């Protein structure tokens, strides 16, 4: 059974970056309905698969990919922030970030343009790729989970949703970008990131 | 070159079922947007198209689509809704609404549940199968336009982007599209199907 | 558990239409190979599934999807053939073709276009849409099943892939296309259809 | 007008690894018919743009993409095949390979895995990121081109479209893989790696 994870601070303490009315719609409305729908659907696949109908496990797809892929997605994104946030990484993660994208301002461009760049819902990562052990940026539609469809272990997600950001910076998304580096927390990314060099 | 076109109302004519705010930003930004982004990706098509660079092309695509779609959309959803919308239409529209769905009320219903089921960004829209001959539902992801993309012509679109309904209902969809019913302008829909029936 | 069924002829009964080399290959490897990727898949997900490893379970649905749906459409296809088939069906499916498309000729012009149209791996169908209470034709990619992503039921299916028609017509898909008419099982069809009435 | 490219050798030059057969039809036949739907589409497309009809530019989309990116994708690959090519690439590329995936024999494993790996229509790519300058394996379906729609510069490109080998290797397309790369021509492999140097 999937539950909805709890924040790790209050929904006003990233203001003025992100208002306290998105945290609040953001979790417990938005990420809620994914746990919620998430625990249903997987329920009907157990029964669907017990019962060896294909049809029904293909049809169930959508629901599960988009839910269960927002659930995954969501609870990543809470911990990759915090009011105790922003500023630069340090050690190992730093030093692979310059070597992957030359510098750490350089890294904010590339990751910003993945996550400007898309086109409807999204999210914009900054993942690790272990066949080539090196950092990767990509960008997911609507809910499609990093690693579940490209492999990729997330270390830093950035929400394009719509409703990520419209009640504050309306259809100006760049401003959000901007506004979100100050409240990113490198100590989770790095835990992320270190957990690759397992 | 394409305009932008104006609206066949001002900013506040559908309240209290979609604000000014929403009216005013959908139309002098997103739409804005496509608008100019559309122009200029037909002239960079035009150069390409001149030196026979078909990489060139394809790269294109995904603006073209994005922009092209974005402009014939919304230029359609503005005629669709009226400050003297609502209710029912009449004559062959309604006949074959009841034909086709049912009734009236199951055709809404279907509708609903069409443009409540985008996953992400995207738009639900009542059609005209000119092969069939008969009115049909279906829902397109982010831009793409319904004739370019299936072949329906358009005759009712319900925009389901996040930012054609967040600042007033956030997360509530559902609320929104109750509330659309209210502004729906059956002249325009019942001139799209007879221009069908040429 | 999921087997490959049998066929209800040899090989070699649908020539000089369909050869007995295309038959063999078609059902024993590639039919084969489906539902032994299946059964593997089914077993996976079924442990992802008790894990609650919504990762794991989003990384199998392409496989799922792929070999699933091949089980399914390759089972149908092998009933809508027949050695003694070919010619025009009766009674209700005859009445519903007349109805929904013209006429029987404008029908097989109409699934042959789709078919025909696909670019790419996938299929071709004529399936019946239970809301509507009609026949619809619809084209799917690669082994995505018509009722598991369309929702629509199969009656006929006319499989598209380079396999099933290149060792006889190589690129000529068009050949094929006319050529198969001729072993299309209509008693089965039929049967199909009749199911959905109920 | 695009034409189709005189092959820099014989249809039997690259017996046994690839048969007469094949490269007779594959040439003459696939990528002949992409070379003239290229010519028709492109030019119905002008007509659209000069029109302004946005709707008929989105509707040649597929057929643009499908047969311009054929067009690309096999006119790279004739290029990418010689009777005096296999073994190991010589020079700079050998090195880069080296760095980027460990080894030539790891190199030739990613690049089957990914081209084995395309469920339905496709091909296996080893390309070049200019952004981060290096080589990068993709798989792309049907035939959409490397370039336009990834960014990876085209080095080495394996066609898995089951018209590439289905008459010689029948289902068993890991045996054409293995043969493949007996004929590969380093030397063009070398000059596209060596363009992207600048
Ligand atoms: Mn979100
Ligand atoms: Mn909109
Ligand atoms: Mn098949
Ligand atoms: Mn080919």
């Amino acid at each position: 059974k999937h539950s909805l994870p709890d924040l790790p601070y209050d929904y006003g303490a990233l203001e003025p970056h992100i208002n306290a009315q998105i945290m609040q719609l953001h979790h417990s409305k938005h990420h809620a309905a994914h746990v919620n729908n998430l625990n249903v659907t997987e329920e009907k696949y157990q029964e669907a698969l017990a019962k060896g109908d294909v049809t029904a496990q293909i049809a169930l797809q959508p629901a599960l990919k988009f839910n269960g892929g927002g659930h995954i997605n969501h609870s990543i994104f809470w911990t990759n922030l915090s009011p105790n946030g922003g500023g630069e990484p340090k050690g190992e993660l730093l030093e692979a970030i310059k070597r992957d994208f030359g510098s750490f301002d350089k890294f904010k461009e590339k990751l910003t343009a993945a996550s400007v760049g898309v086109q409807g819902s999204g999210w914009g990562w900054l993942g690790f790729n272990k066949e080539r052990g090196h950092l990767q940026i990509a960008a997911c539609p609507n809910q499609d989970p990093l690693q579940g469809t490209t492999g990729l272990i997330p270390l830093l997600g950035i929400d394009v949703w719509e409703h990520a950001y419209y009640l504050q910076y309306k259809n100006v998304r760049p401003d959000y970008l901007k506004a979100i580096w100050n409240v990113i927390n490198w100590e989770n990314v790095t835990e992320r990131y270190m957990a690759c060099k397992k």
